């Protein structure tokens, strides 16, 4: 006789929340992005990589845009290699990794059919194409959301759910078993870091590479690791939010967190056209502080922008994707 589960479910769901609008100036819609925008990743020198065409006739596609222009056009990035199947590719969360002699890799995380590999590729910035490098897949990568890249084929990975079958995930979440977990991988040693979550998803880490965050989008929380010289974690904080924590992205210059939010967890996993899911972002500041500073800078009850995702900030302006639709430029 136990209510217990449906409360749960309530609280996880956050099944009666509605937006507090927050505005912003100046924000358009980016021209070419109709098909999702899941996650992306600004480069210091200001181009922007977005995975775009992610399924649960238009392709998955990672798009480029150079965020110095004054009107930031889109464009398709080419993928070349004969080592990768384009026709199933399906992208979802990304990285990317600068190394020394400034060689740029982006990682993608790709769900072909229901299995999750990370395909790694270089950037070839001149042609605007992504050259295929390599395909990873391993049994502690079973449902990969996203990435932080700490090598050109080194990275943390959250796992969403502990499951793959589609049937048993589904399950498994609703249940709130809690069984998702986060994977340090590299060539040499690939061992889980971090387990016990309600959904793990995003993931990033501080300039310095000293801590590592990851959200746990239905318990609501954003958790703070140290991570050692070996690429062991050790929980460090936890920070609680009223709202489902969805991609973590760094602003390189202060370290803050700008976090993709969906408010209400019923109307993005329950999709309808008539009543569609609105979009939050937030700011963090001082995340080891005893008071971290959280700043709704963006909120809306999707009128405009549905199902916001990940955020990230260059130059005084603000980049919002989100899982299936659109995405919003704006000024600060
Ligand atoms: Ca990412
Ligand atoms: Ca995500």
């Amino acid at each position: 006789l136990f209510d217990r589960q449906k409360s749960s479910f309530q609280t996880r769901f956050n099944v009666h929340r509605e937006v507090t609008p927050v505005e912003l100036p100046n924000c358009n819609l980016v021209k070419g992005i109709d098909n999702g925008s899941e996650d992306l990743e600004i480069l210091p020198n200001g181009l922007a990589f977005i995975s775009s065409g992610l399924k649960y006739d238009k392709s998955g596609k990672i798009l480029l845009m150079d965020l110095n222009e004054k009107e930031p056009a889109v464009s398709e990035l080419e993928i070349i290699g004969n080592t990768l199947d384009i026709s199933s590719f399906n992208p979802h969360g990304i990285s990317t990794f600068i190394d020394d002699d400034n060689t740029v890799y982006l990682l993608v995380v790709n769900h072909p059919g229901s299995s999750s590999t990370v395909e790694v590729f270089k950037f070839q910035e001149e042609e605007k194409s992504l050259l295929h490098l390599k395909t990873i897949r391993h049994k502690l990568l079973p449902s990969v959301n996203d990435i932080v890249a700490v090598g050109p084929e080194h990275f943390y990975a959250t796992n969403d759910h502990y499951f793959i079958d589609p049937y048993l995930k589904s399950w498994e979440m609703h249940l709130g078993l809690a069984w998702s977990f986060v994977t340090y991988y590299s060539p040499n040693d690939v061992r889980v870091v971090a387990e016990g979550f309600d959904f793990a998803n995003g993931i990033n880490i501080s300039p310095d590479g000293k801590y590592v965050y990851i959200a746990e989008l239905l318990a609501h929380k954003i958790h703070v690791y140290e991570k050692h010289a070996n690429w062991t974690l050790t929980p460090l904080r936890v920070l609680s939010f009223d709202t489902l924590v969805d991609n973590i992205s760094v602003d390189p210059v202060t370290g803050d967190l700008w976090v993709g939010c969906h408010p209400n967890g019923m109307r993005i996993f329950f999709y309808d056209a008539e009543n569609p899911p609105g979009s939050e972002v937030l700011r963090i500041q001082d995340i080891l502080s005893e008071e971290p500073k959280v700043t709704v800078v963006y909120a809306e009850n999707g009128t405009v922008l549905q199902g916001s995702t990940v955020a990230a900030v260059y130059k005084g302006k603000l980049l919002i994707g989100t899982v299936f639709h659109k995405a919003l430029y704006c000024d600060l």
